[PDB]
């Protein structure tokens, strides 16, 4: 008779109950259900429920107390026509389904994966709609990654032990980031700090406006003084120099809004704006979504579908005006993160804390003002001449605020070409240039996209994973790599090349795309992975005098 529904959580179970009929009967899985543990060795392969020697059979379990709940879930299953799996799209998503259906067991014609990237009335309609397969080609992908993942953890970490300290840990990714972190700081550590200078004036207009120039150019070269004396010596001469201006220009400028958000993006706005960490912000991500929200917060694709923009350009229409909108949509180049409905303001929302409600206004105001026009300003460009010197001032005027009106509410004299400035006081200060900046977890997830090592739905594992592992650690919002995390870094730089390396770190990343995409064959990928990282763990075990790892010693005076 009637259909059963499935899904990852209670929450998701409530919102996706309001768009389905009567024929359709909803139910949590509430977890995970079934997963994995906690030149062969049989010790080894039990610890990891995966066998790089057998060709990667896998012993998969239950969880903990799930067990009557998979009971709960056949029954409604011999009951049910149709079974539809609705866990979320990415592919954890897709291996979620595929170990709901291993369980239940039952013919593959009984089931469906449905996908949609919000919760909404006309979201859940298309999606059972038009409801497709269970692509086995994600799920390889999905478990690949776990696989291998898996064997650097459980293979690399028993070595650390043996070689530096009891309780150690590696990971595949992991091990990259901390590298990240660990360059950074080594290179704050050398950094050694420059003195430059800089020279300001004050001035005059004849009318008497006063006009701050900076000095940019000696000789018609660029003016940048090392010290003190070198700066007094232009300090004198500029006190005589007779100021005119040689050059006046007038050019209207304009700001573009950025473009919607997309898991690394958003993480970095919370963060800059907010001041959210990565976990705080996935997780209220989630929860937005999960009630209905937004959608997917799991997305590296800056798409928005018609009806959202459409809904959006009457919203900015009605509540803006004409020259608020663009002639024509805006296009950026899966969905990104945006509001499932426009007219749902911040204030609005149900079973949302301060800070829920907060990251969605800051994701409703950026999806709003990315299909608004431009801002316009009138630029200006002052050059002054004096002497041998060249001096600058720079000015700008509002004169459309455009995209800007979305976001919270927040000047050169008069001057033609020949006209005389009269000197009023000369201005030197003393700078000095600032080492790299120290990463943030939002900025490492950054970094991170920009070498396409994580993955939207990594990065926060990522970030939280190589923490509370005494390699790294958060001090006031920022990362500082520790002894122990430099110590294991070189270590594995010198007895692990290529599973530290970047480049291949990244590959292995489009490696899981072509599993998941049916152009590669997941055991061959792995296979070839083993083949790899076995070659460079057999050389880390033997002794140091024979290339393998060096131990965390110091020898005596002997
Ligand atoms: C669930 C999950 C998905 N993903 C991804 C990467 C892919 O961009 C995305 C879906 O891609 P696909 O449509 O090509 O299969 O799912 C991860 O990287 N890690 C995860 O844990």
């Amino acid at each position: 008779g009637k259909a059963l529904v499935i899904v990852e959580s209670p929450a998701k179970a409530k919102t996706i109950n309001k768009y389905l009929g009567s024929d359709y009967v909803v139910k949590s899985s509430v977890g995970h259900i079934r997963d994995l543990p906690t030149d062969e060795r049989g010790a080894l392969v039990n610890r990891m429920g995966v066998d790089p020697w057998h060709n990667w059979e896998a012993h998969y379990e239950v969880l903990p107390g799930k067990e009557k709940v998979v009971s709960e879930l056949k029954q409604l299953a011999e009951k049910a026509d149709h079974i539809y799996l609705a866990t979320d799209l990415d592919r954890e998503g897709e291996a979620i389904a595929w170990h709901l259906r291993e369980v239940i067991g039952g013919d593959d014609a009984r089931y469906s994966r449905v996908v949609f990237n919000e919760i909404t009335k006309n979201a859940i309609r298309q999606a059972f709609n038009k409801p497709g397969e269970l692509n086995i080609d994600r799920v390889n992908a999905q478990q690949a990654r776990r696989f291998m993942d898996r064997v650097v953890g459980y293979m690399v970490s028993p070595l650390l032990w043996k070689k530096i300290a009891r309780g150690l840990s590696a990971g595949r990714v992991q091990s990259v980031a901390v590298r990240l972190v660990v360059e950074r700081e080594r290179e704050i550590k050398a950094f050694v700090p420059e003195e430059f200078w800089e020279v300001d004036a004050s001035t005059t207009t004849p009318s008497g406006e006063a006009l701050a120039l900076q000095v940019t150019h000696q000789n018609d070269k660029p003016f940048r003084p090392v010290n003190k004396e070198q700066t007094q010596a232009a300090v004198s001469l500029l006190e005589k120099a007779r100021y005119s201006v040689l050059e006046r220009e007038d050019k209207p400028t304009t700001s573009k809004p950025g473009a919607p958000f997309i898991t690394s993006t958003l993480q970095q706005a919370a963060s800059t704006r907010l001041g959210f960490g990565v976990k705080k912000t996935m997780m209220m991500a989630q929860r937005l979504y999960e009630a209905g929200y937004i959608t997917y917060m799991r997305t590296d694709s800056t798409n928005l579908s018609q009806d959202a923009v459409n809904m959006v350009r009457g919203y900015i229409s009605d509540n803006f005006g004409k020259k608020y909108l663009p002639e024509s949509p805006n296009q950026y180049a899966h969905e990104a993160i945006r509001p499932s409905d426009v007219n749902v303001m911040a204030e609005s929302l149900k079973d949302m804390e301060a800070d829920a409600q907060k990251l969605y206004q800051l994701i409703w105001r950026q999806f709003v003002a990315c299909q608004m026009t431009p801002a316009k300003y009138d630029s200006t460009t002052l050059t002054v001449g004096a002497g041998d010197f060249r001096l600058k001032a720079r000015g700008r005027i509002l004169r459309f605020d455009g995209w800007t009106k979305v976001m919270p509410a927040l000047i050169l004299p008069a001057v033609n070409k020949g006209d005389a400035l009269t000197l009023v006081e000369l201005t030197p200060a003393q700078h000095f240039t600032k080492p790299p900046a120290r990463f943030s977890e939002a900025s490492l997830v950054k970094e991170l996209e920009k070498r396409g090592i994580g993955r939207p739905s990594t990065y926060a594992s990522i970030i939280s994973t190589i923490q509370d592992r005494g390699y790294v650690r958060v001090e006031n919002r920022r990362f500082y790599a520790e002894k122990m995390g430099e110590i294991v870094t070189d270590r594995l730089e010198e007895n692990f090349r290529e599973l530290m390396n970047y480049d291949f770190t990244a590959q292995m990343e489009n490696s899981l795309d072509q599993v998941a995409n049916h152009e590669a064959e997941w055991k061959a990928v792995l296979d070839h992975f083993f083949s790899d990282f076995t070659q460079q763990l057999d050389k880390a075990e033997k002794d140091p005098e024979e290339g393998g790892m060096r131990p965390n010693q110091m020898v005596l005076t002997s």
